[PDB]
C-alpha cells in the first residue's frame, strides 16, 4: 500500500516537469523563478503544495520548515483561469487569489505557464 | 496538456489501487464500468475505464457513463472513505448521476486500497 499524498505531490512533480521544464527554449522565462520557493495553499484541501525551483526541474513537496518567497492561497478551480497576468491582475482584485510575500514569484509563474502554451515544444 | 494530465491521474490511481493483488476481488466489482468525474470549476471531464489489469484515464468520450459524478476539487479526497460517501450526497456536496453502485464500489475499493 502507497499512501495517497505522496503519490499526488510525485503526480503534480512530473507534470510541472514536462509541462514547463521540458522545452529549452522556456529557459530565459525559467530563469526568472530560479531559487524560488513558492507555497500553494489550496482551499479545502488540509495540506500545502510547495514549488522548488532549480535549473533542471521543479521540486514538488508536501511539507516545508523553511520560509516560502511567494505564497497563494485560492479555490482549485482559480487553476484554469490563470492564463495571464491579465486575468491573474483581475483574481488578485476580486480576492479570489490571495498572495502574502513576493508578487513577483507568481507573477512569473503564471508568465513561464503562459509560455510554455505559446511554445509547442 | 490534457493528454498530460490524464496520464498523471491514470498512473496515480493504477499505483494506488492496482499495485497490491490483495485487493483483486474488491476492484472486481468495477470490472467493465465507466465512471465519468465531473469537477466543478473545471471545462473537462475524466472518464475512468476499469478493467481486470488497471483503470484507464480519459479526457474525452465518445459514450456513456455507467456512473457521473459532479462535486468541488476539495470533496475529491473524501473518496476514500465508504462510510462518509452517503453524508457526502446527503449534504449535496457530491451529487450522483446513473449507478451509484459504481461510486459505492469505488470508494470501497479506495478504502480498502489505504490504511487510516
Ligand atoms: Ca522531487
Ligand atoms: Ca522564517
Ligand atoms: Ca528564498
Ligand atoms: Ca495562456
Ligand atoms: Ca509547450
Ligand atoms: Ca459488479
Ligand atoms: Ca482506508
Amino acid at each position: 500500500e502507497m499512501p495517497f499524498k505522496p503519490l499526488v505531490t510525485a503526480g503534480i512533480e512530473s507534470l510541472l516537469n514536462t509541462f514547463l521544464y521540458r522545452s529549452p527554449a522556456l529557459k530565459t522565462a525559467r530563469s526568472r523563478l530560479l531559487g524560488k520557493v513558492l507555497r500553494v495553499e489550496v482551499k479545502g484541501f488540509s495540506t500545502s503544495l510547495i514549488l522548488v525551483f532549480s535549473e533542471r526541474q521543479v521540486d514538488v513537496l508536501g511539507e516545508w520548515a523553511g520560509d516560502a518567497d511567494c505564497t497563494v492561497i485560492a479555490y482549485a478551480s482559480v487553476l484554469p483561469k490563470l492564463r495571464d497576468r491579465q486575468q491573474l491582475t483581475a483574481l488578485i482584485r476580486s480576492g479570489e487569489l490571495e498572495v502574502q510575500g513576493d508578487i513577483q514569484v507568481v507573477q512569473n509563474f503564471v508568465a513561464l505557464a503562459d509560455l510554455a502554451e505559446f511554445d509547442p515544444a
